[PDB]
């Protein structure tokens, strides 16, 4: 359980990344919506995915939003992250109960 | 406050189904590779995520291997999970920090 460990943190925080450009998107639309179309194809040649390259990326077009970009993302993470294991597990646990339930039932009818 | 932190749940469980099946692909391929090469032509056709969709698949077709996914999957997920919230809000913060200096500077 070594190297999953990192790669996995690495997913949540383009999770968390993409998570704050998407609350950032919606109040745009509202405030200035020509940002909010910019961001939206931005967003379309920058797979948040790679979150680093997406912000260094941005930093050439809007560094002002990158900023807000790494404050949003940092909150959400203090209000999330702790809640995460003993959510996702018992999930997981509700996923793999149903899973097995009925690929034994097709097994047995 | 929390729909956000429903998704980043679905997406680690997402995350970690994938992260055993490369756990699997691996043993498979140091044994019985001819199914190794199975389970690439699979993860091929099915988009891993949207898991239980990628598992119910699997089912029609190989049983045994969902079943052990799922094992696997529950093993990594209490092994891991823990030292998440530390893991990647240390990780967040070294980040944000790095990207505005670097910001700051091109700056000036």
């Amino acid at each position: 359980f070594k190297k999953v460990a990192k790669e996995t943190a690495i997913t949540l925080q383009s999770a968390l990344t993409l998570q704050a450009v998407r609350l950032i998107s919606q109040q745009l639309s509202e405030t200035n919506p020509g940002q909010a179309i910019w961001l939206g194809e931005f967003s379309k040649r920058h797979p948040i995915q790679e979150s680093d390259l997406y912000l260094e990326a941005m930093m050439l077009e809007n560094k002002e939003l990158v900023l807000r970009i790494l404050t949003v993302r940092e909150n959400l993470a203090e209000g999330v992250l702790e809640f995460l294991p003993e959510m996702v597990l018992s999930q997981i646990k509700q996923s793999n109960g149903n899973h097995r339930r009925s690929l034994l039932e097709r097994l047995t009818q």
